[PDB]
């Protein structure tokens, strides 16, 4: 279908309930077109908080789920915890937990599949390392991550696809709009022919490498972006000028 | 002088906030000793709620937190965080998130020197598999855990060590008494050995094997057991009645 801007604050291990609540105050009251639509991922302490705060025209996504509802599982919190709550989405696959916490393809699909069954919304990030990307194998990985992933969806409607170059972010360099263009307008590509053009039509393929509010405009541009997976960035006023970028 | 009997009540991935409210209800209102210290670890996403509504005398613990302040680890909370909503401890190095999670003694170990460096008080885990039972290797592996934690520690004064028997855990093997004092003994050796008799002689042993109502007492009654850290119990109301154990 007709594909709408999507644009997601993640704040990671950041803030405390007073500089948060700032945050949100400030949102709450920026003007912000629809077109875009707009979800912030809070550290779980904060997830209660940040709905209770946060205007309905806002959507609140945990940074991270496990696959079962309920047991002897110490330090993780539940689908079902999140939607206790009242958020709606799951950040999954996030490169810290590839990266810090080993998430495996395996343990993240199922992240998948569990948070779909729950009925909560599910943004999925794949990405190569930067010697992923100097091997010339950045293709076979993101397409691996993005399979591993597909096999466990089941409707492409609650899901968004966060592509994320970690071979960028912290090591200097680009993530030209050009660079990213490219593996977008693939990874859609590959959807179209490993799941059907219907799924690769609907499915909002967001840009997750350093946006900024000097950058957006320029990635948001392109052709095959649908919006940022948004980071330091999402921490400060700027973050309204990235959401009505497109514009 | 004595030493304070500790009860630290472990609700894992479990609760919901109605159920928790329940609970954190019949808890609340219960006639408990002032003899005891207790605890409840709240899942993160309650951790506030709880604060909120558990009696000032019940101490608040998160299940788990990461090494640092803030930053760029999605889906992690930092003490920085327990201490904002108001939480006192921090559970650390618990066999699931060793056994499931792949948490090292390092790890646990940072865990553990960055949680004292903030303000918590942190209950560290320890405990051998029945694998390493079984070879004879318990004193060398729970040696070596605190070893870890010991390493990181200056100020044994906000730390609980809590011994467990995983080798116990779904093995289809029970427990005894007797396993459970040997064990705190044997620790409390290892502490005077390494650290100080002073050390030794302050610090709580608290057992996290399987109590209930039923075998709570003579648990409690045995000598290097300082309490515990309940599992299941914790969700139910007999967690007065193991709170109110040693007379």
């Amino acid at each position: 279908a007709p594909r709408k801007f999507f644009v997601g604050g993640n704040w990671k291990m950041n803030g405390d309930k007073k500089s948060l609540g700032e945050l949100i105050h400030t949102l709450n009251g920026a003007k912000l077109s629809a077109d875009t639509e707009v979800v912030c991922g809070a550290p779980s302490i904060y997830l209660d908080f940040a709905r209770q705060k946060l205007d309905a025209k806002i959507g609140v996504a945990a940074q991270n789920c496990y696959k079962v509802p309920k047991g002897a599982f110490t330090g993780e919190i539940s689908p079902a915890m999140i939607k206790d709550i009242g958020a709606a989405w799951v950040i999954l696959g996030h490169s810290e937990r590839r990266h810090v916490f080993g998430e495996s393809d395996e343990l993240i699909g199922q992240k998948v599949a569990h948070a779909l069954a729950e009925g909560l919304g599910v943004i999925a990030c794949i990405g190569e390392k930067l010697d992923e990307r100097e091997a010339g194998i950045t293709e076979k990985v993101v397409f691996e991550q993005t399979k591993a992933i597909a096999d466990n969806v089941k409707d492409w409607s609650k899901v968004v696809l966060a592509y994320e170059p970690v071979w960028a972010i912290g090591t200097g360099k680009t993530a030209t709009p050009q660079q990213a263009q490219e593996v977008h307008e693939k990874l859609r590509g590959w959807l179209k022919t490993h799941v059907s053009d219907a799924v690769a039509q609907s499915t909002r393929i967001i840009y997750g490498g350093s946006v900024t509010g000097g950058n957006c405009k320029e990635l948001a541009s392109q052709h095959d972006v649908d919006g940022f997976l948004v980071g330091g960035a999402s921490l400060k006023p700027e973050f309204v000028d990235i959401i009505n970028a497109k514009h």
